[PDB]
């Protein structure tokens, strides 16, 4: 009559990695990084993105006339671009503070266009001009959200222009500057010479001059355009005036919505589907913690580590082999309801087992584990992309400092993290077997060989129902006292 | 005749938590995480604060003739602002890199004022000017530390205005422009259009121009002042020439002693009491190494952390029950001079005692450990906290992205740290109280027979000095050897 | 006959610390921080760096005449410059965007110098003009890279230059302004006033006017000159126009390397030697992932951290103290070729030995438990200086503050992970030759006797065979039943 302690096997590949030992094979793991995405482009909470094409967000907001179809936009969860977009200024020139328009833009998601300046007002100055920059089938065109402001027949009266923000909100306001290639140009198109253009708000005041000088040409054109911006606050009023060069405003962007956004620059189109974090290759749909899909994401993403495998063991070393002996030799492959479990070979029968307490509690330990790992990190809504200019390397390379010192803090610390835990559950489970052994030998005492493979053999007769109390955990030693020391003597 | 090896309970209902177990009773814990404040603003470092009540700093700088209480400042040891200061800049405009002031402005302490360029000397000027919008009882007035050059009689000749500074440390210098609102006003206080503002110092080379517009009205005018600051150093001279729309300094600003302090933003009052670190809502006064009253904090503080528990466990599990028995079944509650000790039971009676070898160990072994954990933290001066314009939302973004970073990663380390060494301590004091078992099982042998439950009783006659050699360590196999073999043996 | 189980002792003083211990000698450790240089500058590389000796960047590139050493300068790999450089602009000035050039010039280690505007080009102008700043022995000079133009008799025509890039790579063209101190000046110069200078390009176009003030005497002179630079795209034109007042370009400078570089401020020459991590102190030549040399590193180099010890526990615990005892009473002196072993007395003599099986697989644990803490830190070319301007100091700030939170993420982790692993390699050992003194109880059974410090007392005759059987894990227990038996109950 024998009854040995072991533990259970099965037919398992996976395999984890420790601190003192690699290539471990276990019964159980968990990978807890996510490698996979749908490859496509789809929906944030439900609602489509803003699909630029080809055009460019200065090109979107002056109103390119190959952009027509960006006129009315509706709701957006976030920007969509390309890297190199062919559709922007159409008259060349620049841009001011295009940068943080775009970190404003990111946090919109909608706007109402209102027309605050008709074209119908500037009875004093002619206002159809356009240019072969961006001309729309052969005929020369202009910008739709902006006018083009020239002399009306040989005189160019000073031009005024106000309003106030009664819309609701805060509005957008973009205004431009002609920069001539020769003084015939200015003289053509504005009558006189040294003129000035002057833009007064609450909390602003602007006087720009413009730069006559040959320039390279670009589109066929040596003149330039210089665009700027600024934000109205409700109930303000902003003043226009100008002697010449002014391209005036006709369209403001009051902003309808606010929240979180960002830009992806991608080259792919929106296809039907719906998730939560999204990724220029893909998106991600998973509640592990660690992921090493793209850096730039935006939603409520896992973090982000330059790693292959993070696995933690969930389960025991999977040693296959095991008269059948116990703990010592190896694991078991017979019992399968259980993690830590018995084997009884008396004359009623032989059979395994699994000890219920033991397991129970290991089970708890190890998926309190899991959880206490799992469930600490915090998750945010982020948009982890920004724009810098040509002349702002330095703040570039400081972001791009940050960013990557905070990658390898947490790859580091999460492999650390994932072995040190590893040797311990492996511990842990060694542990486990020890001590339900030394429980079964001190409750069990003398009345017993300990044959040394790991398990004991009886003196006396057990039948089952002694086999259940050793089990139990309630033996009555007394009662076979004198029949075990009969023949344990001879 | 029985002796037994245990562990110690009482009534405490402190828990802490574990990596694989959740609210867990202890008999001593350790809080270090501080959750509690004075409630009040304190003085750091015995130095009182500067309080500016209903001011700003341009206005504390400039000389706002409501705030005339703050013209004699003494030493301070941090600036007090409100979130939306009511007495600014009286006269509507700006001021240009405010912010790199108010930087300045903190490492900076006592600060001393000296007349450079007194009113009087100006004979060639008239220099009472004034507006309805600085008024003191009604009258118009102006700033206290500038001076307004106005033409007298019908010519403005031209001005001219040089300092050397000999005072003896760096010295900051403010100076502005006027930008009137029409010609006419142009005309009525300079005598002539196309004016200049001209600065020269060493390493400084600045021309401003008067900018002439319709503006919307603040405060009730339509024109504008726009200040701008510089640093002199020693031995350097600084010019100021000019044709008009020239606001003169009177007083420059010495730097009398340096240190490191910052700007707080309350809506709150001073009041008798010191700190040695401040918080918006109160004063700390602690020395863990952990707080979560408020993020931003001025001086050396813990650091801060997201969590409301961060208890370390100190002591043994709290499983008071219990023909007495021993560490199997529970712990005992005679025991009131150790963590681990001995109960025997003789014929002289019986009575608890406590092991002090151990005991000792254990507790050096603790105390060592939470000194580790608490003192490997470095604590250095420091005030959290800065101010961004509104074309800067992406260094603001940066700032706040690193901070949140810094955050999380150590909200997480102490959270697991905690954890982990919860769990490891719980460990340590098993093994301990296993490692006394066997010890005494060793040193006793064959001559004793153990019961299961956690102690020995003994097969011959143990009196009052044998079991003290047991408890001692020095026991004497051959002197009971022939003695308690005999009786084992029936 | 006698058998005894035990580990190994030597000479050694080596201490490491724990989280529960201070000061355990220990027979072997391994330091992972270094804190040793040579105390030499030398080539990163093979490369010999750019010693700029007493000159600046802007003196080399602009070619002050006490900087002719530089004219044609190889290959480099990293830059050397002194904190407060005698030659820079002999001609007192400024230099726009200072810090975003030295940025740029972090990144490449190649320039080629092209003459693109010849001085005999300007047939209608003077080219002679020198200043008695910049002298060469003691007659008026100018810098060597530049052209300053002047009146020719008394006529200033409009001064006109260009030049298409098709050189083959990125060039680097800089520019000057004149600022002189009185009108007298500006007329003995260019005759006419009312000036304007003109650079386009197709995407640059700015235009600057002069300004005639009188300021403080820098180098004995009250005027200044402005530089400023721009980068030409390959086949791009940049045009130049000018009514006076312009300081032109006569050579560019093309990047012909490109590559990871950076800026070194020392005040030291160079030596002969190599290496891969360069500090202002000294080299480095370690593989060791820590270091304490100094934070301003170039090159591939191991985290800094503030700790003064990081030594990792490698060997087991020094306890020098002993027929002889086992494992209780300290460790073995005698054994020499393991670390866990036996030591055997019988009638054949008495001998040590060592178990190779234990030793091995600890070895390897412990060598892997090196590599995993060593072989998971990335180290990338790095360059950690930084440069500000006066104006700048919220960036510098903001650069700082994460510098100091990276360095005490890192100083903390490093400490607490090496205490943590030294404690569970000090119990690692000791549960190992536990493990082996169960595994020799459990072979031996009831046929020994258990003398209580670590050694097995037999009750029969073995002899050498016997001996190394218990060792090797093959002993019949079968055999010597019957001898073992008589002799215990006698
Ligand atoms: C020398 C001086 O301070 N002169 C005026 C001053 C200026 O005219 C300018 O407006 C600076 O603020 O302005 C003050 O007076 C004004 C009114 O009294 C007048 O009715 O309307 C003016 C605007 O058209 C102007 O507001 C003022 O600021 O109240 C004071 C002083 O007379
Ligand atoms: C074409 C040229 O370099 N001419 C002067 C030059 C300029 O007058 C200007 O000052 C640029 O530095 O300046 C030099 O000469 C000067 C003295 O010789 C003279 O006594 O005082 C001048 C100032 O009032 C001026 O300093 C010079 O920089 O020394 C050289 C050259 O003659
Ligand atoms: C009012 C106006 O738009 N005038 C003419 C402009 C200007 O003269 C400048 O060239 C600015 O582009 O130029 C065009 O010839 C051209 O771009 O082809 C179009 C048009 O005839
Ligand atoms: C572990 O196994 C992988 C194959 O899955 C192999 O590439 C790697 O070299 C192995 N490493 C060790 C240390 O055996
Ligand atoms: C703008 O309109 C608001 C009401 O919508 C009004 O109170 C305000 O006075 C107006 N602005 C001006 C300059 O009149
Ligand atoms: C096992 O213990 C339970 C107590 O929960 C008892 O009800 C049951 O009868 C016991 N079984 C045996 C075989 O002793
Ligand atoms: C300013 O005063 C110092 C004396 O402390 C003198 O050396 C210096 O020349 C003075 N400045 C000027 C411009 O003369
Ligand atoms: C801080 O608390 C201690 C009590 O531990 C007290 O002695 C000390 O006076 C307190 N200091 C302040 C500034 O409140
Ligand atoms: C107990 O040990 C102490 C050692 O400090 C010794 O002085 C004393 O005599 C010992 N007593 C007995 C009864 O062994
Ligand atoms: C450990 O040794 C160092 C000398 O190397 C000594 O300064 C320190 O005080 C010691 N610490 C303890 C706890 O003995
Ligand atoms: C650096 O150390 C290595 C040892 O691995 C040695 O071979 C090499 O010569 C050393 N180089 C220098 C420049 O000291
Ligand atoms: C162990 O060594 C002994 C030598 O005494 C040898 O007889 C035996 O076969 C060895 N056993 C194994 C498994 O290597």
């Amino acid at each position: 009559d024998q009854i040995c302690i072991g533990y259970h096997a099965n037919n398992s590949t996976e395999t984890v990695d420790t601190i003192l030992e690699r290539n471990v094979t276990v019964t159980h793991a968990k990978d807890i990084l996510e490698k996979t995405h749908n490859g496509k482009l789809c929906k944030l909470n439900g609602i489509p993105p803003l699909e630029l094409g080809d055009c460019s967000i200065a090109g979107w907001l002056l109103g390119n006339p190959e952009c027509d179809r960006l006129l009315s936009v509706p709701e957006w969860s976030y920007i969509m671009e390309k890297e190199n977009p062919r559709d922007g200024l159409c008259y060349p020139g620049s841009f001011n503070d295009y940068e943080e328009l775009k970190h404003l833009l990111s946090s919109v998601k909608h706007f109402e266009k209102v027309k605050i300046l008709p074209k119908d007002r500037w009875t004093q100055h002619t206002t159809t001009g356009g240019s072969r920059a961006c001309a729309v089938s052969g005929n020369p065109s202009f910008f739709r959200n902006m006018v083009w402001l020239t002399k009306k027949g040989s005189n160019y009266p000073v031009a005024k222009g106000s309003y106030n923000n009664t819309s609701g909100e805060q509005m957008l306001i973009i205004w431009g500057v002609h920069h001539p290639n020769d003084e015939t140009e200015q003289r053509t198109l504005y009558q006189n010479v040294g003129t000035y253009v002057s833009v007064g708000t609450s909390t602003l005041n602007k006087r720009s001059t413009p730069d006559i000088a040959t320039r390279p040409k670009v589109n066929g054109l040596g003149s330039r355009m210089e665009f700027s911006w600024t934000l109205l606050d409700m109930w303000d009023t902003i003043n226009f005036e100008s002697t010449g060069n002014l391209i005036a405003p006709e369209y403001g962007f009051k902003i309808s919505k606010r929240g979180s956004s960002g830009i992806m620059k991608t080259e792919g189109t929106l296809e039907n589907c719906e998730t939560k974090c999204q990724t220029p290759l893909g998106a991600i749909n998973t509640t592990l913690p660690f992921h090493n899909v793209h850096p730039l994401t935006i939603g409520e993403c896992p973090k982000y580590v330059k790693s292959e495998k993070l696995v933690l063991a969930t389960g025991l070393r999977n040693v296959p082999q095991i008269a059948i002996a116990g703990f010592i030799e190896g694991g078991w492959q017979g019992m399968v309801d259980g993690w830590y479990g018995y084997h009884h070979s008396n004359d009623q029968g032989s059979g395994y087992a699994a000890d219920k307490e033991s397991t129970q509690k290991a089970f708890d330990g190890i998926t309190n584990k899991v959880n206490s790992v799992i469930e600490k990190m915090n998750t945010q809504f982020e948009a982890v992309g920004k724009e810098f200019s040509n002349l702002e390397r330095r703040l570039e390379n400081l972001n791009k400092k940050m960013e990557d010192g905070f990658l390898d803090v947490w790859t580091y610390n999460a492999e650390l993290l994932v072995l040190m835990e590893n040797e311990r559950t492996l511990d842990f489970h060694d542990s486990n077997v020890k001590n339900l052994y030394d429980k079964v030998r001190m409750q069990l005492r003398d009345n017993v060989k300990e044959l040394g493979n790991g398990c004991f053999e009886f003196y006396h007769k057990c039948d089952d129902e002694c086999m259940n109390s050793v089990k139990n955990g309630t033996y009555d030693y007394p009662k076979y006292e004198e029949e075990s020391k009969l023949n344990r003597n001879e």
